[PDB]
């Protein structure tokens, strides 16, 4: 026939809901009477789900299968999983109803177009779901032959003609591993995840069913790097983040049931779905490795008013390969222990003071504290810089007074600390007694003993709460200095402890310009009196971006500036300490 | 007791719905509360489908079993296939309900009658489905013992007493095969296909379930001739006709659900059903072989207001073996390719002209045409007579411009042609471009070369469409002539081409009386005037009504005429045209 | 925290309905739209029925498991049997709904308390059922993280705190065996038979399902003596009584469906249940042997308003082990043939007379005689000289099936309704009983230390003896003089009869009398007194006193010396297992 398409070969979906010549009653039917309900159903499986190919000299079976499976639903992978369906009809209160069952199919075609004419067409019918036809009858009644017997193939829904030409944001995340739940109800384009379509006539019911007769599910997986982020590695990380236990099996049942009102015909399309997880290796403000894992989920059901079988068919082009999300928007970001980095434990709940010895690759220390309190945590001479995380949902399970219970959690929430191994720093942090925490100690280039010290702070240092504290040690006589670190998020703090150059006579003073380069924030500056440490507040509410303001500070005296980020413009925060006469 | 039955031994069904003394609560029950619905059910199979025999000296267990199974439902056969049932009850807001399950049974009996007295009685209870009784209750409430505990066997339905004394049409079809769908919802007499009955209490619901826990179905099959129509051959024929694929298995579930109103108890009975196919080998007006295939189908359920468990029991004799149809009237006739006959193909679509060389036995030629048109199809000198069929549902699938696509259809509607050795004919038929067709060439007795000629007709010959034209030769100058052929069906056509005797001079005539003997029909008469691209037809008389017609008409000597007959009344398998000449 | 408990180790149930940190969405969810219904559920078995242990030095996995399973539901045994659950939600017109599935757990704890402080806690999450949360959303719209993601474990129901400290009526029945159905819907205390709990969101539906993927059930049995009443013996008694066949399997399906109103969330608790059977050996007024047999049944569904999860947790001691009946009140008492006693049969239906000869040895064992009669009527039945005393029972449900004119049909029924007769080694009596032609009866002859030849006589009675229908008649034969006399027998039940045939002392001359005081001691009854006259036409009971109120009656009557009277007693107040009749004779 005639067609407005450039010359070439096209794969075509003509839609679901096709029934086949002559094959109407081959499954039998039911006779119900007098207000009773009949429910007839079936299960599309291996042996009753036979595709029927109608090839042509240019388009053989193989060519057809390949071109259809490339663009449309892969019916070979789909056909080992039993999918059920059922229809319900109620008989009138003084009449008999005859209902019979027929398999439906999707019609695919391969067409050759020369000069706006289709000069060859191959057809493939792919098993889909089913259709019930019923009629009310009395003894005697002559019923039209066509109720029982179809002379020519046809669609019980509206036909389609969907074709394809055949050819030939600052993320201030700490460095580490993240698993992100990006939400549910993902399907692929072009009906690749279509289970099937039922036509549910007025005052009847219809169901599409996943009964888990087999448990097999089919996850979808891609990776920027199969050496680091293999499928198995990605599954282990999903396990660490969300305790996903089953990847390619499920016992979880789903089905969709639709009762069509009086005087309305309904179309129910049912789809397989996935829940989309991202596994990212995040370093220095960028994605270094990324894997996508589409976990098999529990379906999507589209209900439309059933259009005419007869309305005109609009030739439409297929979408690009890809995914459509039909579930709600969602982004859950969960850090995970890097399994290449070993976990050491402190079994004693920390009291007031504790010292952990370190005989080397990065590793974690798991620990808890006896009483909620602010803690200073540092290595010896403040090297290396540490990070600390919360084990997520820890501390709600097993407990023992004065000791650690490892409740086995590798989902971690970053609190504070830099990925600057060789920067001097100490952490100051509020630690809740009913949680477990991880210290991360980075890669050291050393032979020496090192120690992590934990000290409950009950003094002024408390006012540096939830802060890493950088120790500046290279303040020259005058001139400009900058210190670049990973920026904390908005409302999160970073702190700098520095000695003004020169000898202390309590009289000699230098001018100090404290400003940031990219990010806005609030500074609180404090004189250190060295009791622990006493902090005298000497400048509040400083506003740091590009600030020109100047303050005079005592030579050889020690100060700490606390910075609350307020504007996150850049992954990095760069503090300047410029000193003059 | 007294009974009005002649002396002898009888098997009796006293019906379904029997419940057994003391065994009320041995399956347990459910307690539901405060708006919740409880659903209790079971599955009748193997171990819980063990009958209870109660023999007497004259009637042992083998004798009870055999006599019961010969006349009523075979309970051994049916035990294999799990049948399910369930009952649903909703507790009212803020009350508690108790619902308990009991199996029901069919009670069979063997009785010996003498001088109108039952002197001996054996009993068999065959497990059927089950029954749930419910009661609302308050804490500490006294319940009647009879609610919980039955002291004597009884029927919860009306009893039956169905007994048996123990001893000691013109088919105008072309020769070939036909499968016929005679409809759905068939059952055997005497409750042989009864699945079961539920009593459903007011304000509750009940279901009978075929869950396909095993897939086995049981077709019923008869044949006149297992040599030719075996079961397997009959099944392949069904496959050819309707693409039937599964004969003794099914994944198709069926279930019946009934909700009793507030004000009455309901009875639901459910039956296994069959769809009935007839396969016939039809030759020269008679059925020569015939098999019946009863394909397992998806059930029948009958819903009655529950009769009173104390209404009058009327003694009734068992019906003859047979089938009742509870589905709607249906007759679908599908011709099928005879598998013993080979298929050849013309691979190029026919346009204006084609000559097919015949490579003997009957065979088919599968072919298509390029553009819907009228075709004249004949063999050399019109011998032998050919037939032509439509492949049903062909042409809607694969297509290639100018060529045949075989969509492998063996289901055929006859269009026209004769089974008639020695009778010269040619076909004139409307062929649609989006169908394939089968020519059938019959058994030929000669070893000379023959060709099938195909010709697109653009002119008058189009007036003969959907008919075969019998060539009649050598009418004599005076008196009676007649020709018997297979009758077309009502509204189909047969044609005759005949030459008036005598020399053509465009003037001399003879008086021609045209009539049929048995069947009624309408005759259109054409005079043939011949050109070198084929015949011109002059319609000289329409609506001649042919049965024993006395009308005559003067026709030109030496001239060729064609009579096209539309059959209007099919009284005889054959039609007989008379040509009686006077003047 | 601080805790008002005494020192020691405790097992604690913190309730069903716990959901776990982070795992909320790992089974997937469903998106439904427009009018459609989504039904999401699962099946709790082996791989997804694995517990999560969080142990401590003092409380290891095995200690936790064992101490929990002792007091609370045994999840290891219940782990084999698939229990199904499903939730159903209907998306409104022109809207989309997302609904996701999460497993629920019972949270159990072992705690060490010292000085009103919990100093150690181990935790066990046992897989229970599941929970489906749903939300309305628009395509492209965000939902808050807390809908999707739980940071800390919590209970979606109200929590509980149920702890246990860990430590390292006259029965007027004839002598014989009885199986008693005490009713249905029994569960054990402390949620030992809890199948699971569903929180059902407003406007949705939830269902708990026993689909019998496995057929196994688990009866509960306890006996006072395993030598007499073993489990096998008790089951065989249940078979005799109610024809119970399957004790530890079932193909019987049950499921509960609960639809929550538009307005409130609902909580459904499903339980396995049992039917309580008592097997007793009853002798001279006392239960001498007893078994209890809890036969697995078809469950119990309790529907309650979903209590707030933020509800005040009140620390409560567990109940003692035992049972709670949720089904309706029921007591069905079925006598059973004692299998230690032999059954003889009279194969011919009895007509108007029959004699059945009984042999004697030094020590005759008790035995039964199964028989039937040809004509409905009243029968007199006794041994020779009315010794020993006999009992008669009806075979329950007999006579409804196989039949052969004139013969007994043994329809094999060991379930028996006591009609009348005494267990009294020393009492002479005969029986007077309405027998139905369409029924089998059993006579029980007791153990007799006699070795004499005896016979059981059966006689159809059409005269006055019918006034005594359904009683035993005690032959008193020691009224040898003036003086106090009493006679202790098993009391009939209320509205049943006991009779007494007695001869006044002295020579008969139709004139002489002595004074007779008739009364009972413990039970009230109504007496009818007849003179027995034996004339040419035959025998007659002459009614001489009616509606005599016997309990401590001070009425006295003059009765003829050497004449025979019969006192029929209808028991009206069953105060005592025995009825004590006095016959005090003065001049
Ligand atoms: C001897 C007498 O007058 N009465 C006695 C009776 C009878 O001898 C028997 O019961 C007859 O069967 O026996 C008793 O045990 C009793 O029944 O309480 C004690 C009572 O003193």
């Amino acid at each position: 026939d005639t067609i407005d398409l450039a010359d070439g070969n096209y794969v075509v979906s003509r839609g679901d809901g096709w029934i086949l010549s002559r094959q109407n009653q081959i499954l039998g039917g039911s006779v119900i009477s007098n207000g009773s309900t009949g429910i007839v159903g079936d299960l599309r499986v291996n042996d009753n789900a036979i595709p029927y190919y109608y090839p042509t000299p240019s388009f053989n079976e193989e060519y057809i299968k390949n071109n259809i499976q490339t663009v449309f639903a892969n019916f070979t992978e789909a056909n080992q999983i039993p999918i059920g369906f059922e229809f319900s009809k109620t008989a009138p209160s003084n009449k008999n109803l005859y209902m019979y069952l027929q398999y439906t199919y999707i019609r695919y075609e391969i067409i050759k177009v020369l000069q706006h004419e289709i000069i060859e067409r191959a057809v493939l019918y792919v098993p889909s779901l089913g259709y019930v036809k019923s009629i009310e009858f009395n003894p005697g009644e002559k019923i039209n032959k066509d109720f029982y017997f179809l002379t020519n193939d046809k669609c019980i829904l509206n036909e389609q003609f969907l074709y394809k030409k055949i050819l030939e944001r600052v993320l201030p995340y700490s460095n580490g591993l993240y698993v992100i739940n990006k939400g549910d109800g993902y399907i692929r384009t072009n009906d690749k995840d279509l289970i099937g379509t039922l036509l549910i006539e007025a005052g009847s019911s219809g169901s599409i069913i996943q009964p888990r007769l087999r448990n097999t599910t089919r996850p979808l997986f891609t990776t920027s790097n199969d050496a680091k982020f293999s499928q198995q590695y990605t599954e282990e990380r999903l396990k660490d983040a969300f305790n996903v236990q089953l990847f390619n099996t499920s016992t979880s049942l789903f089905k969709f049931v639709e009762e069509a009102p009086s005087n309305k015909n309904i179309c129910i399309k049912a789809y397989n779905t996935y829940e989309k997880y991202e596994l990212i290796d995040y370093q220095n403000g960028s994605i270094v490795n990324k894997a996508e894992y589409y976990l098999p989920s529990l379906g999507y059901c589209e209900v439309t008013n059933a259009p005419s079988p007869e309305s005109e068919v609009v030739k439409t082009q297929v979408a690009e390969d890809g995914f459509i999300q039909n579930g709600p928007e969602e982004e859950i970001v969960v850090g995970v222990i890097d399994p290449s980095e070993n976990i050491q434990e402190i079994n004693t709940a920390i009291s007031d003071n504790y010292t952990y010895n370190i005989p080397n690759n990065p590793f974690y220390i798991l620990f808890t504290v006896n009483t909620t309190g602010i803690y200073k945590i540092n290595a010896q001479n403040n090297l290396p810089s540490l990070k600390i995380y919360e084990a997520i949902g820890s501390g709600n399970r097993n407990f023992q007074s004065g000791n650690l219970c490892d409740d086995d959690i590798k989902a971690i929430n970053y609190i504070t600390g830099f990925d600057s191994p060789n920067a001097k720093s100490y952490l100051v942090v509020l630690l809740n007694k009913d949680k477990n925490y991880y210290i991360r100690v980075p890669q050291t280039s050393s032979n020496i003993e090192n120690q992590i010290k934990f000290k409950r702070e009950e003094g002024d240092l408390r006012n540096l709460m939830n802060s890493s504290v950088n120790i500046i040690d290279n303040l020259n006589s005058t001139g400009a200095h900058y210190y670049t670190r990973q920026s904390p998020d908005v409302h999160d703090y970073i702190s700098y402890e520095f000695t003004i150059p020169g000898n202390f006579n309590n009289k000699d003073t230098s001018n100090i310009r404290l400003y940031t380069s990219y990010n806005q924030g609030i500074g609180t500056l404090f004189r250190v009196t060295e009791t622990g440490y006493n902090l005298i507040n000497i400048q509040q509410n400083l506003n740091l971006l590009n600030s020109t303001k100047s303050i005079r500070l005592l030579n050889g005296a020690i100060y700490i500036l606390k910075v609350e980020v307020t504007e996150l413009n850049n992954y990095n925060i760069k503090l300047h300490i410029d000193i003059t006469n």
